[PDB]
């Protein structure tokens, strides 16, 4: 099986750490981002996500608020176990940055990739 | 000031109810999809996200675990008030479906938007 | 059948004009962007693309060289008719920013939504 | 500087030959995929884009007509070179499927990352 639960780091150095994930398959944890805008502010920050629960390698998404930016990144993706039992996480996102009004709404989403593979 | 709480429909023709929204800017709801790959199927499921508190528009995203299928699909967006005083999501989503193994990952998200409206 | 070859405006007020399409379903053209991030640099910008011939329905895509920007827009859809004969190009594009170097990768691609009809 | 012209790998094993690049920025080529929906159907699969010129590591667009499909992709990306010549093109996409009617359009764009890096 394959639990989101732990520490994980991605391709581009991020960490992100989430704890029990309950019966419904919702989880909660933290995410320190190796990048950002202005990455002098970056902070860590809360993520908050369900995971389906029955399967063997489940599909999820989850949400961070970033605490320094007025934006907010979900990212979507499936844990996959190989034969070796090592777990990898192939996410893809999107990240919402606030705009003053509807007329700027065209610029305000970009999207990307990101694999995750544990910690220790 | 932009709030999510309260029932909202989309340009599909689906509909989400959103709970209180917390200190933290933590929901909950339930979405009723309009449409999916087997419509027969389909089953109230449930979302979770977080908003940005302080902003009169806020950016926010949640995840919808369909209960349904072994998909889920993350939706980020923010709330726009127009001079009236009617709200509106705008909104790109993420569909990831569950494949077999990493090699089949590059097919597993379909992307797209949606544009909420308050209902009454 | 549903056609490419003419004029179109989309749902932010931009316009095209799209030129013969030849028998490999390649065409050229010229796009007029109503927004930009910078707005008053504008000017009428290339466009090269292919559909799909035999598809009353084709799906298609082309690329926009913004003359005014070091930026590309790429958009994909499908052309649809409707009962009484009425077209929309309904589409998704990925806008791809200029960027230093790879460590700057991440946030160079912004995704939305087109919806197109013909001018008159 | 970074042209396309050449033939270039991607992380999926996918192959794609560019030709000379005019002075627009134009480019023709073809696209041998390593993976598709149906892969016992894959065929050798035209494309045609437009980079910048003037750019030392250029945003560029193409699409991708396959033959054997009525879907169709486009590609974005930037063309990046290293400290020691070493040229990566880090790409989007976005894959449109066929669908009968405007009612399965929501269901019909795909997205996903591809880095190419050349043969030789
Ligand atoms: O910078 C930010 C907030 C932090 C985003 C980090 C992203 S999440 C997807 C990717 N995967 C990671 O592990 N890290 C990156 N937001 C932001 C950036 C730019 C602008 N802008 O206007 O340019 C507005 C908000
Ligand atoms: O059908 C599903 C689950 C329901 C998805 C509804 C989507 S969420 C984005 C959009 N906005 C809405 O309000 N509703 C739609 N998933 C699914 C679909 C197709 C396939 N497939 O393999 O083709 C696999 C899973
Ligand atoms: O502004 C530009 C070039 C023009 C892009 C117009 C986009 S194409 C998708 C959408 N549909 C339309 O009809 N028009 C819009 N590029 C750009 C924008 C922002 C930044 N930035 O750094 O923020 C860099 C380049
Ligand atoms: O399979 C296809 C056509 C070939 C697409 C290859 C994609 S292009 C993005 C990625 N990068 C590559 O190098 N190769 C892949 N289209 C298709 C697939 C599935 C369905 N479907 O309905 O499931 C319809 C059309």
């Amino acid at each position: 099986k394959c639990s989101l639960t732990g520490k994980w780091t991605n391709n581009l150095g991020s960490i992100m750490t989430i704890r029990a994930v309950n019966s419904r398959g919702e989880f909660t944890g933290t995410y320190l981002t190796a990048v950002a805008d202005n990455p002098g502010n970056i902070t860590l920050s809360p993520l908050l996500g369900i995971q389906h629960k029955r399967a063997s390698q489940p599909t999820f998404g989850f949400t961070v608020h970033w605490n320094f930016s007025e934006s907010t990144t979900v990212f979507t993706g499936q844990c996959f176990i190989d034969r070796n039992g090592k777990e990898v996480l192939k996410t893809m996102w999107l990240l919402r940055s606030s705009v003053n009004d509807i007329s700027y709404d065209w610029k305000a989403t970009r999207v990307g990739y990101n694999n995750f593979t544990r910690l220790s």
